[PDB]
Formats: structure tokens, C-alpha cells, sequence
């Protein structure tokens, strides 16, 4: 039973850019802490003159944080929104993000647009990156480490460039994929924001019944993030192949672009339809009234992150025009609101002026 979370509103009802027939999103009643944290973490990089200089979590139709871990309790949320802010600038803070987790990076570095190869936004970035994870560890001693050890073994992870021409199913490349946008840290996220208590056996035991949904966000940010991979793409370097679904789907069965976004919409309302077929044998198996309530937490956490990234990826500025500078707007509002944020990441010992809120405003 949800304790922090309503329905987004009918801005997903019917329309044909959700990739969900059954399957409703949900948003956090703190939305609004998620965009205020989110707009913290864009001044603890770039500087509160220059924010929205990379796209992050926000989104005309709620935040990313406020719809993929719509149940998680206020402090929470915001901590997930700066955090996920920061992480959405991995492909400009390569460099600084593996130096400040001292891990090795056995991949090849993703292309780096010049317009960041700032050095103060490095240093900027350099120092939420040290001042993030012990704000995150300190909420939570027990599952805040997971999340941090998990970015690590992402970025020690497998290289998916040279295999993309050697796929030989959509399913193999799928499992790379998730890897690649950070889904461990996504579901270590939603733990963490639910403050669940659930055992590794416990995880294990419905690691299938949720595979189908984990493919389908891959699908999905696939079909929406294209156009920005394909003008990357076609800028900055095509000695990189591009980590995307459609190019292989045109290699192995022949599809144009648009063929193959369509090929995509079709294969994520299959991926609900398997998805609600393997919770349903679940929940035969183990009837709903005496499984575990952090399980059935759980299932509701893994559809609220589905739905809710289906609905951001087809909204969100992180994908579509005015991309960066879909910020201003909001940030003007909160500024005349009133609300009070940090001019620098090393000011306050604390995530925000109000801790995990913001002072002076809500």
C-alpha cells in the first residue's frame, strides 16, 4: 500500500508516446523537493549562473527522480533527484567521476563533447562527487554503500562498443544494456529510497518476474535518446559505434530508423504484456496476502521505475528540445519563489539550505 506516492495525472492516458497500456505511472507527493535538489546539484557543478548546461532529471511531466521512485520518503527523494542530476553528467565528467571513485575504467572513454571540457566545472564536479556519498551513506548506513559500490562495478564493467557489431540477439545486447544506463544503481535506488528491507534471496527470487521491465526501459530510452546519439554521432567521432538498439536492429533484420522505433513501441508493449503474465504466475505461487510486505513494496517500486522512466524518456529535456535550456523557466519560478540555494558545493556540510528541502520557500 503506497504511503508517499499518487497517480500522475492523465498526461499518459492514451497517449500514444507511452509505451504502457495497462501499467500506470506514479509520482512522489515531493516533486518538488526532487527539482529543487536537482537544481542544486546543477549549481554545485556548473554554477548558479550557467544552470542547465547539461540536461539532467528534469521533465515537463515530473522529474525523474519524482516518477521512478515515486514511493520513497521526502528526505529521499531529493537525495535520488541530486544524485541522478549528477550522474546525468557522466559523459562530460568521464574523467573526474572514475578519478573520484578511484576506480580503473577498462572500457574506452564515451566521446566527451568539447563544449564541457571546462576546468571549473571539473573541479565543480570533482567535489559532489566527494561531498554526494557521504551525505547518501550518512541517511542510510546499510543500503547507501550498495549504491556507490554498484556505480563502481559499472565502471569497471564490460565494453559494449566493440560488441555491437557482434550481437547476434536483441535479448544479449538488452542485458549489456542495462548495465549501460545504470539500472543496478537505478534498483539500488529504489531500495534505498523505499527503505526497504529485503534479503539478497529475496531480490533473487524475483529477479525474473522483473527482467521483462529492465528490457523495456532499455527499449525505451532507446527509442527517445536516438536522435541526440545520432547527432553525436554524426559530430564528435564515428570511430565509436553508437550503443543503441536501432542500428542493430538494422543490421539483423534489415530495419530502417523509423521501422525500427516501431519495431521498439511494439517490443515494450510485449515486454508489459510478459511482465504482467510472470508477476501473475508469481503471485499464484505466492499468494498477495502472505508475501512479504517489502516484496510487494518491491513489485510496486519496479513498476513505478518502468513507468515512470517511459514517461520521462518521452518528455523529459534529457531528450528533446529546449534540452539544457528547458531549465531556465522552472529555475526562474523557484527564484522568485523565493527558495535559497548553495552558490557553492563546499558552503554547507548538507545536500541543501534546508537540509533536503530548501529554505525559505517549500
Amino acid at each position: 500500500r503506497r504511503h508517499s506516492v499518487m497517480l500522475d495525472c492523465k498526461l499518459w492516458k492514451d497517449d500514444p508516446i507511452y509505451f504502457f497500456k495497462t501499467l500506470p505511472p506514479y509520482i512522489s507527493k515531493y516533486a518538488q523537493r526532487a527539482d529543487d535538489a536537482s537544481i542544486q546539484a546543477q549549481i554545485d557543478v556548473f554554477g548558479k549562473d550557467d544552470v542547465g548546461a547539461m540536461p539532467g532529471a528534469l521533465g515537463p511531466r515530473g522529474n525523474f527522480a519524482a516518477v521512478t521512485f515515486a514511493e520513497s520518503f521526502p528526505d529521499r527523494v531529493a537525495m535520488l533527484a541530486y544524485l541522478n542530476e549528477v550522474l546525468s553528467f557522466y559523459e562530460c565528467f568521464e574523467k573526474q567521476m572514475t578519478e573520484m571513485l578511484d576506480a580503473t575504467l577498462y572500457a574506452n572513454p564515451v566521446p566527451k563533447d568539447p563544449k564541457y571540457d571546462n576546468p571549473v566545472w571539473q573541479a565543480n564536479y570533482k567535489n559532489t562527487m566527494t561531498k554526494w556519498p557521504k551525505i547518501l551513506e550518512n541517511l542510510d548506513p546499510k543500503l547507501g554503500p550498495k549504491c556507490v559500490k554498484s556505480l563502481v562495478a559499472l565502471v569497471e564493467g564490460t565494453d559494449m562498443e566493440p560488441k555491437m557489431a557482434h550481437y547476434k540477439t536483441m535479448k544479449e545486447y538488452a542485458l549489456d544494456r542495462t548495465n549501460y544506463i545504470a539500472w543496478p544503481v537505478a534498483c539500488d535506488n529504489a531500495e534505498f529510497g523505499s527503505q526497504l528491507n529485503l534479503t539478497q534471496d529475496q531480490l533473487d527470487s524475483v529477479r525474473d518476474i522483473f527482467l521483462p521491465l529492465w528490457t523495456h526501459s532499455c527499449y525505451v530510452y532507446d527509442y527517445y535518446h536516438y536522435d541526440k546519439e545520432a547527432e553525436i554521432h554524426s559530430t564528435y567521432g564515428k570511430g565509436r559505434s553508437m550503443i543503441n538498439s536501432i542500428p542493430l536492429l538494422n543490421r539483423l533484420k534489415g530495419l530502417s530508423v523509423e521501422e525500427a522505433k516501431a519495431w521498439l513501441k511494439q517490443r515494450c508493449f510485449e515486454l508489459e504484456k510478459e511482465y504482467l503474465q510472470r508477476k501473475e504466475d508469481y503471485f499464484s505461487e505466492n499468494p498477495v496476502e502472505a508475501v512479504p510486505v517489502d516484496l510487494r513494496r518491491w513489485f510496486l517500486s519496479q513498476e513505478d521505475l518502468a513507468t515512470g522512466f517511459a514517461i520521462w524518456c518521452a518528455t523529459t529535456y534529457h531528450n528533446h528540445p529546449p534540452f539544457g535550456e528547458g531549465y531556465a523557466a522552472p529555475y526562474e519560478k523557484r527564484r522568485k519563489e523565493g527558495a535559497l540555494w548553495f552558490e557553492k558545493v563546499t558552503e554547507s556540510d548538507q545536500l541543501m539550505t534546508g537540509g533536503f528541502e530548501v529554505r525559505y520557500a517549500n
